[PDB]
């Protein structure tokens, strides 16, 4: 239940993207806790149980949905801001690709 900073949120989206095909459809488990684990251990995140992290993913992911259907034309954005929605883009597209290779075949 723990807030994270808008620097740990990039620093862990950095991590989920760079790892992203190392997510199994249906062991999301494997891939949550690893991501935890290597958070902590390499960018100083606190330590998350497997829940707490998929939580806090799950909380940045509502919040870029929120952001980019506000978005207006002419608005002016940060460079982190930038990187979070382009990694939030990336993740995004590798949870419907799965998405995709389950309902199809």
């Amino acid at each position: 239940r723990t807030h994270l900073s808008l620097e740990e949120k990039i620093k862990l989206m950095r991590l989920v993207v760079r790892h992203k095909h190392e997510l199994v459809d249906r062991k999301t488990s494997e891939f949550y806790a690893k991501i935890a684990r290597i958070g902590y251990e390499d960018e100083g995140l606190a330590i998350h149980t497997e829940s707490a992290c998929r939580n806090q993913i799950i909380s940045i992911m509502r919040v870029y949905e929120q952001r980019l259907a506000h978005r207006q034309p002419g608005m002016k954005t940060t460079p982190e801001e930038d990187e979070l929605d382009q990694l939030c883009d990336e993740w995004k597209a590798r949870l419907s690709e799965l998405q995709q290779y389950r309902e199809k075949f």
